[PDB]
């Protein structure tokens, strides 16, 4: 018997306005969800997720093996030594079902100083041919700033929930240097489904992706309406209900670090379900030199003995660790 997680639906629209009391009431709900299971659904977010799902589908279903090779990250293409984060992540027929496309800050150009200095985790996005995928790059770049704006509002709610001024996190979340990423993940229907892409958990559950903590400040996830996520609690894993109109929100391990585990990074995993579906996370990352002094909301003085962690060092070590533990995606 698997129980269902209590994932509240929070109306985040006051975070875009100037009703300070209404923002505090949103902040309380974010606090409550972050201290409970760690997940909530953001509703009334203003983002056209229907156009998002349709444009992502057309891209996933029309891209050819030739274009996948030309866009592949260096894990699949030795010629692309500079693409570690951005590019296409190929499925392996008969072996690996999941495939995805990842892109970073569109402001990362050859003219960008972080690219000029060859700073790790900074890459220039690669895109498919415009004539083969008309308007895809325009949609994708626009979506990046749409979810950026939504994430900036959410960070105001998280700051207020912790008793800080509303720009506590958002001041480090800037369009010119953010390391945030969009990942357009396809989970295909396959008949027969390759058993090499199905992992069996310790409790017998069939998984597509094992347990993990998110490498992020927060994660802003859209998924199609197929139930798949489970969150770990002390009483075991609980199913997270699907909702293809809202964004699912949770903290990453950088939030757990700076709050002295007051807001934990929930451990979650992906159940195996043989169904064509989408998973579209936006990983809210700060700048390479972003540092937030850790604090403890439990203590009256808020003092913490945790070392400040440069976000760039956190992100580089976290992305490598996630590959070593859960595998190349
Ligand atoms: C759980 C979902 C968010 C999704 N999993 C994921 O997106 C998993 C676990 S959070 N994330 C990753 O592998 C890290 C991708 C980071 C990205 N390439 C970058 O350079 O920033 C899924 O459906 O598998
Ligand atoms: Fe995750």
């Amino acid at each position: 018997s698997v129980s269902k997680a209590n994932v509240p639906k929070i109306d985040v629209s006051p975070l875009f306005g100037d009703d300070q009391a209404a923002k505090m009431r949103v902040a309380q709900q974010i606090d409550a969800a972050s201290r409970d299971t760690g997940f909530f659904y953001a509703v009334n977010h203003g983002i056209n997720v229907q156009r998002l799902s349709q444009k992502t589908k057309e891209f996933h279903m029309s891209i050819t093996p030739e274009e996948k090779w030309d866009l592949a990250i260096r894990a699949y293409n030795k010629e692309h030594q500079d693409q570690v984060r951005a590019g296409y992540y190929l499925s392996i027929p008969g072996k690996k079902a999941v495939e995805s496309f990842c892109y970073l800050n569109p402001n990362f150009t050859p003219d960008h100083p972080r690219i000029q200095a060859k700073t790790p985790t900074h890459e220039v996005n690669v895109w498919p041919d415009e004539t083969k995928h008309p308007g895809f790059q325009d949609f994708a770049e626009q979506y990046y700033w749409d979810v950026f704006g939504l994430s900036s509002a959410l960070l105001k709610g998280y700051a207020l929930a912790l008793g800080k001024e509303e720009n506590f996190f958002a001041r480090h979340f800037k369009p010119d240097d953010t390391l945030a990423s969009v990942v357009l993940i396809r989970y295909p229907y396959l008949d027969p489904y390759p058993e090499a892409a199905i992992k069996t958990a310790a409790d017998g559950t069939k998984l597509s992706f094992e347990w993990h903590e998110d490498v992020s400040l927060i994660t802003v996830l859209y998924q199609s309406n197929v139930q798949n996520l489970q969150v770990e609690t002390a009483a075991g894993y609980q199913d997270i209900e699907a909702d293809d109109t809202g964004y699912l929100i949770n903290c990453g391990s950088y939030m757990a670090h700076l709050t002295n585990n007051y807001y934990k990074a929930p451990i979650h995993r992906v159940k195996w379900v043989n169904a064509e579906r989408q998973s579209l996370p936006f990983f809210v990352n700060l700048g390479y030199d972003s540092v937030i002094d850790p604090f403890d909301p439990r203590e009256p003085n808020g003092k913490s003995d945790r070392e400040p962690l440069s976000y760039g060092d956190y992100l580089q070590n976290g992305l490598v660790s996630l590959i070593n533990k859960n595998g190349q995606t």
